[PDB]
């Protein structure tokens, strides 16, 4: 079977790399607003349903097919989804709108055991993502893997919260306390990268785009084999779990300094390592539309020795060194834009190894 | 849990009824058209995209408040579909159409234990039939009950066999024996109603909605709890299999006598009867849009003794009779001209049972 992966770090063989192709500006609806920073709210008000910056889609297609050429040598399978063409208006029954990009397969695919889950996504402008991945799942169904596409939320007005603290209010870190993002329970829904592996186990955060009724959905579809834990972190803006605690071997985490972990505890107790990086060194003039500065940890481990790190950030590419794991040094500084580093534009197909448990 | 249903005949107790209410038809498509007789053709081609005749629709509405008065007099729990407008035109990127009805729940929905499954569909106007009972389905969820949904097709040209030979050709008998339709191999796709359902063995019947890929999926679904096995038929335009080979009993099927089954011999095998019903008798001359004179044997099981019948079919109701099988006559002439009679107009959420094998 193609298809095999249990966790994060064991020895990689097969990826599947996004494209930065077409990416289209989302419409500034409520959950995008909820998302961007202040800083870029001209850039989405203008360019709204019009494609990222061509001049700038460049360098990162560049800055991909050489992080492709990489991965080839380090010995990785690589598949890429179709290209799209994300200006297209598509309207369901429920809602009108323009598409996303197929950048980011970790946002929308996860791997556990020799299943394929597609998450239903809780954005309007990747309602119809799953298209571009669509020929590598059924070539994997073809050849036995297990395919499961969870729930496709309606996405209507009864998901948002229309009147979130969006514009600059803070206090949204009371309602973050509370459990309360932009989203609503009234569907279920979730991004794929909320969800963290480490074997038999499996950590999910609540999120501005996954609710407790997608969590639960996973829980309750994954049992009895693996066991979803929610856990929660210091963080007015949640979304996806990977660039906040991304874990990178057995018993070994790297979390934020910026956004704590609630349950801490539960991991010290388990006689797990927990690294904080040192900080980004991304300049602020870098345009960083869809995401925070810390890409910069969102690391993608070829084994649990090996790390695709960021070239350019010498000061997490020293960390790695004296903790024994060799650095391979991509830069993809213009990527970034888009909003993930590595963990985020790929998702592992298959990693050679076996269904175990590290909390144990 | 609310949701528990392992066949198709022990103690009903919830069950989902369909909604007559702005019906729509469907436009005139390569699958439509294959489905459609001659005889109505120019009614679609006019009539496309609009309303049925709204006069019927008023009748039909009758019938099955009348139908579900009986459910609820025979002790059982009756849940309806959200009324929606399915004049609404809608546009995926990969096609534009408008929708059909949420009639049918037997179409999209099937219950296999503990779990409900959406099925993806084949037709483009039911493309977003799901629509209509994700209230119903939430509210399991939240009891309970596993929500699955099936991978969603993208419905593209590629889906389809632009060449079929639909005017008129019945060499289609010919694809048919070699398993060959107007839905391709391109990607899964089924109709829930193509599965019938005796315990630990669900039939399935490759049809023209319902393709070897999505009859694939869900046996490797259900595996290894369920086995799923395919079974075909002499027929020319094959939808759904409960006016075909409808199981109303542990070993006992009623099965189409224009209709007969290639592997009859497994069931003779098995000890199971084979009951062939007498002719429809309903006039030539009554409106049968979606379907064939068989609607007839379509019935619904209370439960072993108990099955809901149509009032106008008398000898099918003799036939049921000198089987010491109470028949419960409910008329519905004018839902009939939808496309169902009672196996198709419902969805048993919930009957008294265990999980048994009876081919054992
Ligand atoms: N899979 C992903 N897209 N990960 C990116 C995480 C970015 C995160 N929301 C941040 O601003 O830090
Ligand atoms: N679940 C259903 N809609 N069943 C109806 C089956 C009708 C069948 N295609 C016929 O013409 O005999």
């Amino acid at each position: 079977c193609p298809v095999s992966s249990y966790n994060e770090w064991d020895p990689l063989e097969e990826v599947i790399v996004g494209r930065a192709e077409n990416a289209c500006v989302p419409p500034f609806t409520i959950e995008v607003k909820a998302n961007t920073y202040e800083k870029y709210w001209p850039f989405y008000q203008k360019q709204g349903g019009h494609y990222f910056p061509k001049d700038h889609l460049k360098k990162a297609v560049a800055e991909i097919e050489e992080m492709c050429n990489i991965l080839k040598t380090e010995g990785v399978t690589v598949r890429r989804p179709d290209p799209i063409d994300w200006s297209l208006k598509y309207k369901t029954p429920d809602f009108e709108s323009t598409g996303l990009y197929s950048a980011m397969p970790r946002d929308i695919l996860i791997v556990v055991g020799n299943e394929i889950i597609e998450a239903p996504m809780a954005w309007r402008s990747r309602f119809f993502e799953y298209r571009a991945y669509r020929s590598i799942i059924k070539d994997y169904f073809h050849r036995g893997a297990k395919w499961t596409t969870a729930p496709k939320p309606t996405m209507a007005d009864e998901l948002y919260n229309q009147d979130y603290p969006i514009h600059s209010v803070e206090d949204r870190h009371k309602l973050a306390a509370q459990g309360k993002f932009v989203t609503t329970e009234f569907e279920p829904c979730f991004d794929a990268a909320d969800f963290i592996r480490a074997g038999r186990d499996i950590f999910a955060q609540r999120s501005q785009v996954t609710n407790y009724l997608g969590i639960e959905w996973m829980r309750r579809h994954l049992a009895p084999d693996y066991r979803v834990h929610i856990i929660s972190f210091k963080d007015p803006n949640p979304m996806h779990i990977d660039a906040t605690f991304n874990i990178i071997g057995p018993g070994i985490v790297l979390s934020n300094p910026d956004r704590p972990c609630h349950q801490i505890d539960l991991f010290k107790k388990a006689g797990w390592t927990i690294i904080t990086p040192p900080t980004p060194i991304i300049p602020d003039d870098h345009p960083l539309w869809m995401s925070s500065k810390w890409l910069s940890m969102n690391v993608l481990m070829l084994d649990e020795k090996r790390v695709m790190v960021d070239a350019n950030e010498v000061p997490i590419q020293k960390m790695f060194e004296k903790l024994g794991i060799t650095t391979i040094k991509v830069n993809i500084r213009n990527a970034n834009s888009l909003g993930g580093g590595f963990h985020a534009w790929t998702c592992d197909v298959r990693r050679r190894g076996t269904l175990q448990s590290y909390l144990d």
